[PDB]
């Protein structure tokens, strides 16, 4: 006992409701963007059917992981998130996906916009984030990439050289 | 000697009735994923643990249930939609609270919801296997796994 | 453009006493048949006795499984299995095995009259089974099936031609 | 002894020759599709090939695994299958496949229509398999909703939108 | 050189006290088998899920280690007997209550017969020790594996 | 800079010999994965498990190498041809009997079988080697593969 | 034209005292909660004794290969970490363990104020090794993190409604 | 039948000589886990990787080890104790020392403390198996482990 | 402390005696690898793949064991002796026909090979364990494996 | 409803200094891979297994982390130039010896080489983070990395 | 001991400089062969993008492998290898790879193209290698092979039919 | 249109008594090469002991599968080996092993020696097995390099600058 410490009670730390809403808003991006990920995979037609279907589930798993990530950090520094389909349809920021049979041309274009959207709202989240919390910063930082990488692969096939 | 002729033979097509009783189980499977979610994050209590893991187990199921729907939807010619919007707006599954829950609540919440969710495949089984029995056998497969579930998240309250 | 449901205790679907019973004799049959394909797996002697050996611990394991599976159905259609021991010896409509070291041809001779009485027993239930519930028809069909398929491989041995 | 039964010798079930002839004919329709899709496996050139070459073997190997399934429950049932060449040239139902290089929207084309016969015999064979055995119904499903699927996965190339 | 020169070598044969030995252990792991999986699927109540699943591990112990002590019968040519009449006839544990019990009984229980199952087997072991220690070796590995699953399973209860 | 300039470098192309060769090869090896599940499929008697699989390796060795026989013919420019109709009409193993076959029957006639495909192998092995010894090589495979399943079927009805 | 280095003996990344001390407080921090973590394993009792029992093994394997990590770092920037037991015990500052069984609600909340501890730990650390070297800083984002979403996955038994 | 009329069944209680000696072989396993990991991360010098990865063996097996008898321990209703303040106050072990040591100077004091661990344990046993042969099974393994590690962690130093 | 004071610490010899015993066992386990070879190798007749089978099961059983004899020798410092002279002058099985056998006659050879193996261990074991008990459970454990592959190999003449 | 409006979402672009410095790092990395492979092939000596299997390992990295910054080059609509040309005139590596070399001088010079990529990788972290983040954690990771194999390489020749 | 030779150190095969010579080339074919399938595999841009990502990393593992294998065999037979990186450059026969994002088409060319040459080289050294050694021109027929079928698989794109 | 065969006893590939012996010789070398591996593994002693440990049980490994290759070679080509330790001890051409405990460095020469004089035999052997058939000269080649790199891989700790 030389140099233990006698505390009986030793607190975490507890993250303030200004980051609590800067995680809720990559939340809902992130479920928004799974489900239309599912959508542009089921409805997708036209030529270079298969490699378009398989890289939008590559994506949806991603997406998925990812918003587990961020939700289970904030209940790790003792916040309550929220994705329930009322709350994610209210108020997500990704515009809305049309619907009916589009060809990949079209599948391409409007997905490789959702991304760029996603990110940039991780982009805008991130100083504050990383102001309060870097651990929190690393697994932003994460996402980033991740969702960067995605949108290179799926945007590669439109290109015109 | 026996062969066809034909070069043009088509398939199967499904009706606007059959496509619709399709999008009704649909929306369910797809609102059922996310409540499960919701519930396996906000939990708390007693037995923490073995609910936060027995959500998790249902949610991949309806995950793989919905997806198999909307597939044979396509297969058969059909366009699904699993919009935000329209599973928002078209669900019949009771809204599930915001907060932080003690796990009994929970208990109540998701078999009661898992109920609904079986009651609508029932109610469009009748019909669905008297136009194709191949995807009767789907919903059978779904019907059989959500009880399963249902029983496994129930049996925590049971009185004696 | 809401169609949520209000009822908040919404209960499932309760199985009858005739339902119950007749899963009950399936059970017992189930387990009688475990029983007995252990004893001759165990005591088999001759010729082909590796092959014997192997085919009936196959057996018990999927007659394993299969009584799990319908003791599983029982407990979410609600109703009450009793698998004991007292019940299975008094219940169970199996000819009894003979006691001592059994020749290759015994065995399969026997082997394929108790599966054969096995199935027999699913067959007289899947009527009812099926008027009342579907989705057990299901389960009953996968059944027959596998039985039906293990009987061919055991019978198939002595068959000559 | 006291609910046991005495018989010495229980029989199981016996397929009808119409059955034996209406599960032949699923069975060499199968291993026709079988040996197009390999043919068309080796034979396709063109824009978009990897694709095409790779779902035709995915297609293959459903195919012989949904022939050796009826294969083998028509030896469970004591009818005896017929996979002979000669049998499967001379009584086969599909068009003949043609010959030399071919270019990937002919295969599609082909294989979309060859996919639908073989559907369409199962579901001429149906109606009486399953008033004489539901347990063979349920397999005749399983045939319909893969064959179904990849039919899908294939034709889906060349729709216009 | 050293070689030895027979043509048809004899092997161990064990004794029929040694058999009869070997089938009271037989016969008692069967009985908990069965007894395991009735209390597995019957349990209902608080903490459902951890029994419902240590019930399983300890039902796939008793089966491999009865299928490891009838095979050692066989080996030293004597003949075990595990039919159902056999067993419900001569079996020593008590008799299991036949419907749904809480978890607390269902503990208790378990932890009886699972206390009988390992007294029978060190009542046996001297006997069988005194003539065949490669058998005494089973036996050893056999109470091991049983109390540790005692011990997982009682600790429930304990109230400290 | 030791670099080179063409920039239409051309491979090797096969002669129409050496593609009547490989096509000689391919027909036998679909007739005999034919076969083989027919064997497979209608065999009763002693020994009938122990043939039944043996026959389904043999089954799934013969399809593997016709596979990469029709691999190689492609890649070398030249079209294989494997139709059902071609096959029945220029295959050269004798015609399987239609009915259920005792296992001494069914041994005869596999062991023929298996010995007529690797007397077309070696036959054809001379010229092709002459051509292309990576070709060769594969030859040189499949008589190996083919001699071995032979000897593994032929052995059971050896005198003494 | 080229650019490749002279100088054929380079020399690597030094630590200073400082940052060799820093990372000592922190494996010794780590090594005292694995010990302390295994000592709760084998003896709470209660009621989920089982889900504690498991969790308990989850917290040691992850506070061990924490532990390695941190001392191959040290090592690799030519310092000598010091994972002797009387070091350990003489220098720790996590409080003691009670020796004796102890029920499941104590043994929450006692490994829930060591887990802080030792983040607590870790954090005031942070600073300074990232103020010299971000690389490091790194693995101590990694560490904290996954320790507060296991004190999360701990403690959140005890919390009412 | 034969059925035992119980309701609650008591099972084998350890005594505190062996508890005791339990505890000291449980103290040498924990010390010896954490000598190991010290050399394997300080050791420097010719032949560097062969000890850097022998010493990782060695700590595995030592952890499962002390795992082992403690779990054993709480089976007979018995209380461990392995916290740092205990073991290094009661530990048997010599001190290890505390900066960069050359390979041959990890080998000689590693081979010494295997062989001191292995010398209490061989101490115990009488005592330990005059009452629970199934426990001996446990030293019995233990002991064949050590000396395994020992033999390979010597063998690099010996000259002839 | 309790820490003890020594920088070398010497651990367990064998003596002479001890070795030789352990040079018969291994011995005898070599050449049965090898005969069982030569047995798999020459096996023709009725029900040839199942003993074909059998004999490689064997082998790598007789592989496994005479390894751990070896390293078991080496712990405990002695020095084995598994060179091909050495085993043909001093193994004590008998001599094994050269040509191709029939099924029965190779499984009568094999049965009377496993059982002159097996009693060799039998007349070691009182020796070596009233030395060493973790060497007699090493033995216990090649006992019991041996015993089940002879069940195995023999039981297809028995009848009954 | 606060959804977007804009159908034209541009993405993160990289600056010419950005590709540079990554260019910078690419080069050093890919001439690490093949002077790791030159050195795994032409080395003999004492410890020769254990350096030709630790070159291995070094070389598996080297190409995974170029691999990832040329990836990361790409998404942020860079073009990377890995060619050999570039490569051999560009890198700033020192030229590797041509002939067998013992093992310490293939440990200095492995020591030397990878202490210049990490240098590099130092030199370039500051731009590449003041401007990029989300690339300054892949740099981490690359010196995190290499300074673990550089360590491990270097441990053989250390005096005491 | 009739038959055992009483030598004392019996050497081994040994190669000749042109032996040595023959494999140097083969080896740094493949080395660049694998370089630029990389430098394909980052940069190509346009339609059925992915299919070409694939395959080209499917063929920079086999050439890796192969140049692995020629260089352990040169070594076998007491000869030294050359891989560095100014060799290669200055003595590869490969034509140069072009720079900047190259559409598909292109790539498929240039690559057929260089596999085209890598083959033409081992089909020339062949001859000596096999008059010499014909273990040594086992491992050349499996390159040859593994090359013929990737070449296939990659120009089977442009085909028009 | 029919060229079916109506030769019905068809027989095989037949080996001669040449054939037979030389292939004798070499199965009689690998078995006798695998227990000399055996005993040099068990009792190596000195420095670099655990890498001679691991490399002496790889080459184990090897020849026992190449010895079981070439007896099964031999029962496919209709001839009877004999591998029996009176056989092996008799008639193998490879010197003595020394008894006791060896040096690293005795055990290196030994074990080169030794594998040189295995692949001696093979190549001696080669020469004819090839002329008489081609699909047995290939087994011989992939022996005789497998050998050459475990020899490679043992020989070169003893190399001198």
């Amino acid at each position: 006992m030389s140099a233990r410490r006698t505390e009986s009670d030793i607190q975490g730390f507890h993250a303030t409701p200004e980051f609590g809403g800067n995680l809720q808003k990559v939340l809902v991006d992130l479920i928004e963007l799974s489900l239309q990920g599912k959508q542009a995979h089921w409805n997708v037609v036209g030529s270079n059917f298969r490699d378009l279907h398989l890289q939008l589930d590559e994506l949806v798993d991603f997406a998925r992981e990812g918003s587990d990530t961020i939700a289970e950090r904030m209940r790790a520094l003792d916040a309550v998130p929220d994705g329930r389909s009322d709350t994610v349809a209210a108020t997500t920021t990704l515009p809305e996906f049309p619907a009916f049979e589009r060809s990949t041309a079209d599948v391409v274009d409007l997905i490789t916009t959702r991304i760029n959207a996603t990110v940039d709202t991780i982009r805008r989240v991130h100083d504050a984030v990383d102001a309060e919390d870097p651990s929190t910063a690393d697994l932003l930082h994460g996402l980033i990439d991740g969702l960067e990488k995605q949108a290179w692969l799926i945007r590669s096939e439109n290109r015109k050289v």
